[PDB]
């Protein structure tokens, strides 16, 4: 309902972009289009984030001369401010006095127009949208800026307060494997303890913190919990909380160092958990219905049938479309007309075929194994799965297809077959089957309608399907004597005999209820040779780097550069209308076949065919489009870059993804907008970034005082044409101070700005 900053009180929040006012960053971004990609987006982003934030912090520092002890917290979001020639070290009671002095005597947009430098506190955490600063200086908040924005900017409803302790009544803090309850998941507590309607049974998405009476907060939490009355204690996994890795009072405290501090407070019974609910998992319609996704691993304890069910593999159907075990609720199973064993479909708000393996009375999640839906990138912090009925009015894609496209685009690589869930059992069965097929008993079976004896799950099914109890005792009795010999068990020894029925039935035959063909049910799904190929064709990857953690602009600057994820997505859709998915699919199926068991000529020819479909320009651009969308989405957290390795042998690094997106769009070569160029092994052959930066600060200065007449030149063929008639122009002028120092050769300005 409102930001967890405000529902908890930790931080004060000031907005960075005012009411409906124009996006000055979207405008600067067409300096990137005019220069054909030779300015630096994240520098443009910096100038904007420094302006927007300096203005906000002043305007607050003025509306807050009346609430004057609340002002003092905003004072220390800015250390030193250079306006004109005078410099204002706000820590001085002197300088600060003077700063608020001129603050009133001149209107805001003129004070900001003149700030030449600004340095922010370690205390202010800047983002694309807000400036957060902590409420009281008394305590200390042991998490990094990235995580404060992560945890505290989300809207949650009114925050609860739960006791943490190890013995007694409260919440307990186990120390298990990381992600042990699934990735986005960080705890299992009872519906009652966080105040939900009696015996709720689902998952709920929270934004909690872990604090003490004195105002120190040691870990913050972001993700979901699993609500369930069937579990005994309310417990949070500690290794899934965000703690440490930050600098309190000049020292970095590591994860490990803060984890020590918690165990010491926890023992003293002075450690709470302030938790805010953000969305409670209903089951609501979409046809189709959907709710949140839980990992089956968070059920080995409570309801281990669910755990063990989704643990025993996924089966590829006869056409290669994986069928994945899910577990749905009563409500859902109703409205969508499904019962145990029904094949449905599911996708995250790739479209996979689902096999219902269970139905529960009070469940309102959709519980899946995550390793088998990694192809729909399900994330157990809030992601929702949709289920559609058995009606199947669509074409669900093959494992090779998308697994091959996903790989061509750097988001998966070497051809491995799977791990068969039933490997050793099926070898035994094939040894026995040799003899069975020769026997009289096999003639009897084929006379009663069972022709193909190769699928034991089918022979047993098709039997009990049609009468034939005697032929079933005979088939079941045959395979006993068979496996017992095959495994050297003595069939008389009553504990050796219970070991057969343990191996043949309990471990093998009974799974005929979940799977259709044992020969196609996998423990580790395979990697099709076409996708290992597809990945060797494009050398595109998403290289990780953290935003400078010392400097609070880097992140907010970074988040502004995300603000065209729109165009990255239209590029994908507009692109995919072209690709003939028919021929893509056949060319892949050709290769994977001719790979597995094919002659030498075809493993040659199917290779050259698929390759020519994969090197097709519209395919390459489609896959490259898909990568960029992931990178841009991830730059909302880290300084990710694109890297590409070309026929030159060299690899190019990009963090100007808006120029990359334009070049892809207008079918221009993408290499000149690269930031750094590396030499095969050799690195740093060309570092283009420092040039691109001071160029940016020049062109901005140009664009600005060309549009305002301070340059006697023709603001006409240029991007300054009509700028000064536009609302956004009043905004851009508030960042003239930060680009004043720059210089530009006035002749070549008209050329740059066209």
């Amino acid at each position: 309902n409102k930001p967890f900053a405000q529902q908890t009180g930790r931080f004060h929040t000031i907005e960075l972009q005012e009411e409906g006012s124009p996006d000055e960053f979207q405008e600067l971004l067409r300096l990137q289009a005019s220069t054909q990609g030779h300015v630096d987006e994240t520098t443009l982003a910096r100038l904007v984030v420094q302006k927007r934030a300096t203005k906000a912090i002043l305007k607050k520092l003025l509306e807050t001369a009346d609430r004057p002890e609340e002002q003092a917290v905003w004072r220390a979001a800015i250390e030193r401010l250079v306006i004109g020639n005078t410099a204002y070290d706000l820590k001085d009671d002197e300088s600060f006095a003077k700063l608020i002095e001129l603050a009133k005597k001149h209107p805001l947009e003129k004070v900001v127009k003149n700030v030449r430098e600004v340095q922010f506190s370690e205390k202010v955490t800047l983002s694309d949208k807000y400036a957060f600063v902590p409420a009281s200086n008394q305590g200390r908040i042991f998490l990094s800026h990235l995580r404060r924005e992560n945890i505290y900017r989300t809207p949650t409803q009114r925050p609860l307060s739960l006791k943490v302790a190890e013995e007694g009544e409260g919440v307990r803090l186990k120390e298990m494997e990381e992600k042990a309850l699934g990735d986005g998941a960080l705890g299992i507590l009872r519906p009652q303890s966080l105040g939900l309607p009696e015996d709720y049974t689902g998952v709920v998405q929270v934004r909690g913190e872990l604090a003490d009476p004195e105002g120190n907060v040691y870990a913050g939490l972001k993700g979901t919990v699993i609500v369930d009355p069937r579990a005994k204690e309310d417990f949070l996994n500690l290794n899934d909380l965000y703690r440490g890795d930050t600098v309190v009072d000049g020292k970095k405290y590591t994860k490990e160092e803060v984890d020590a501090l918690i165990r010491e407070k926890l023992k003293t019974g002075a450690l709470q958990l302030n938790l805010g609910i953000h969305r409670v998992s209903t089951v609501e319609e979409a046809e189709g219905q959907y709710s949140m996704a839980a990992s089956h691993t968070a059920y080995k304890e409570l309801d281990p049938e669910i755990y063990r069910l989704l643990e025993e593999g996924v089966e590829l159907d006869a056409e290669g479309r994986p069928i994945v075990p899910i577990v749905i609720g009563k409500e859902m199973a109703a409205k969508l007309g499904l019962k145990e064993g029904d094949i449905a479909f599911t996708f995250r708000n790739a479209l996979l075929q689902a096999r219902v393996a269970a139905i529960r009375d009070r469940l309102n999640a959709v519980v899946v194994n995550q390793e088998y839906a990694k192809s729909t990138g399900v994330d157990f912090d809030g992601d929702t799965l949709v289920v559609l009925p058995k009606g199947l009015p669509v074409d669900p894609h093959r494992l090779e297809v998308f697994q091959t496209l996903m790989a061509h685009a750097g988001l998966a690589v070497e051809p491995s077959p799977g791990e068969l869930r039933f490997k050793e059992q099926l070898e035994v069965y094939d040894k026995v089957l040799a003899r069975l097929s020769k026997s009289r008993l096999a003639a009897e079976l084929r006379n009663a309608g069972v022709e193909d004896l190769s699928n034991p799950f089918e022979v047993v099914r098709q039997l009990e399907s049609l009468g034939e109890e005697e032929l079933l005792k005979a088939f079941k009795g045959y395979l006993r004597k068979g496996f017992a010999k095959e495994l050297g068990l003595d069939l008389k020894s009553e504990e050796d005999r219970a070991r057969l029925n343990q191996y043949l039935f309990e471990g093998f035959l009974d799974y005929r209820k979940q799977f259709q063909d044992p020969r196609r049910v996998y423990k580790k799904l395979p990697l099709m040779p076409s996708a290992a190929l597809a990945a060797s064709l494009l050398q595109v990857e998403a290289h990780k780097k953290e935003y400078d953690p010392s400097d609070p602009v880097a992140l907010a600057a970074g988040q502004l550069t995300t603000s065209f994820l729109g165009l990255s997505e239209k590029l994908a859709q507009d692109l995919e209308t072209s690709i003939d998915f028919p021929k893509l699919a056949e060319a892949i199926r050709a290769y994977n076949q001719a790979y597995s068991s094919g002659n030498e000529e075809q493993v040659a020819k199917a290779r050259a065919e698929l390759v020519k479909v994969l090197n097709d320009p519209t395919v390459q651009k489609f896959s490259l489009s898909n990568l960029l969308y992931q990178i841009i989405t991830d730059r909302k957290k880290r300084d990710y870059s694109l890297r590409v390795r070309t026929e030159s042998g060299k690899t190019y690094e990009y963090r100007n993804l808006y120029a990359v997106l334009n070049r892809l769009m207008q079918n221009l070569p993408v290499e000149e907008v690269a930031d750094t160029v590396y030499d095969a092994s050799g690195q740093a052959v060309e570092e283009r970034v420092p040039l691109k930066q001071s160029a940016t600060r020049s062109l901005v200065k140009g664009l600005l005082d060309l549009a305002s007449g301070k340059v006697k030149e023709d603001p006409d063929g240029t991007v300054a044409e009509d700028l000064a008639d536009l609302p956004v122009f009043g905004e851009l002028e508030q960042l003239y101070g930060l680009v004043a120092d720059a210089k530009y050769d006035p002749s070549s300005l008209k050329s740059a700005l066209v």
